[PDB]
């Protein structure tokens, strides 16, 4: 039924408002002001405040939209990790509302869990990471957890600082340079040579996503 | 004699108010709550700092603050001291990484950019010296790299935290770090850099002789 598509104008509302107004701040009833909908149809979906930030907690990862598959694994997580910067630096409210639930201190004992969706979110990139691995892309005795976990914190770290210091202007170069430099000490210089990390071909997988 | 005294004093509002930015975040936390847990007068506050934002800015940059063959050891050393002091809750540190990391209140007074930036300058200037004794591969952005240092520690710090309370933070910061430095040394300057925990515990034992809390002069003390 398309009326699951309201659950998604729900979600972007919500998004939304945590992005301006961190976890404690956001109301269920502000977030039906800006959506619009529904006392029944937000409930229908959504039974708390809670349930619907931990919904739009995993959009880092649940938010991209899926990626074609490359002759290089690598040059895939390439793909998704600029993808992700193109829509924090484009203001998607699902991204940003995400990334400012995971990073912003909660009033202490909050009741929300940020570790599930950042394992899920770690946990894809070492499903990438894996299958790379078994294609001899990745320089030898290398744990594919620690180094999901640097791509992750890498783009997290760049992202965050890149606010502070041009609120996002830079951002796409900062998370490329952060990147590529950490692929620098991961991939077989064979297969590194041959990564693309241009704004050209992230632009064209933006585009071609969208759809 | 005076000076020392007021010195003393000012280390203790430093300490003290990075604990309250730490527990509260930068909006909530206030100037009378500082003093209530300094146990120091308005007036020597009011003589030590313009502002709370001044103050915010003073423990966001505390650290910058506390000879090797190497310069790049210089950064290693400095990282991993950061990770430790973190993970033992050392209140300068852990207050300075709350107040960067917090979404703005801007509406918000503080400004974060300023002292960023003098992190930013400091790996900046060890990276150019870094390069005039030739340690760096050639042609780096130095910028663009200091940029790069201070966001990984910063990533793998948060991550640390989410999925870990800190338990794994040293180890995180560490393979951050390592994976960056050997994307901008040297091969022949790379091998001879130290990661291990063992040095870093001795950088971070000797910090802390020397880091004791620091109390008030007598003269500062509300009564």
């Amino acid at each position: 039924e398309r009326a699951a598509q309201t659950r998604r104008t729900i979600v972007a509302a919500a998004a939304a408002v945590f992005d301006e107004l961190g976890y404690e701040a956001t109301t269920i009833a502000e977030i039906l002001k800006r959506s619009g909908v529904t006392k029944g149809a937000l409930y229908f979906h959504f039974t708390s405040k809670e349930q619907l930030a931990q919904e739009v907690l995993t959009s880092q990862l649940r938010a991209v939209p899926p990626v074609e598959e490359q002759r290089l694994v690598l040059q895939q997580i390439i793909d998704e990790t600029l993808l992700l910067a193109q829509l924090l630096s484009k203001g998607d409210p699902l991204v940003r509302g995400s990334v400012r639930l995971t990073v912003e201190p909660g009033a202490p004992a909050d009741g929300l869990d940020r570790r599930a969706p950042m394992q899920e979110w770690i946990g894809h990139g070492r499903d990438l990471l894996r299958r790379a691995e078994a294609g001899g892309e990745l320089l030898p005795r290398l744990d594919v957890d620690a180094v999901a976990r640097m791509l992750v914190g890498g783009f997290t770290g760049a992202q965050i600082l890149s606010n502070i210091l041009t609120g996002h202007a830079d951002l796409l170069e900062r998370v490329t340079d952060m990147h590529r430099h950490l692929m620098t000490s991961v991939a077989v210089p064979a297969v590194l040579v041959r990564l693309d990390f241009s704004a050209e071909r992230s632009i064209t997988v933006y585009d071609e996503a969208m759809r």
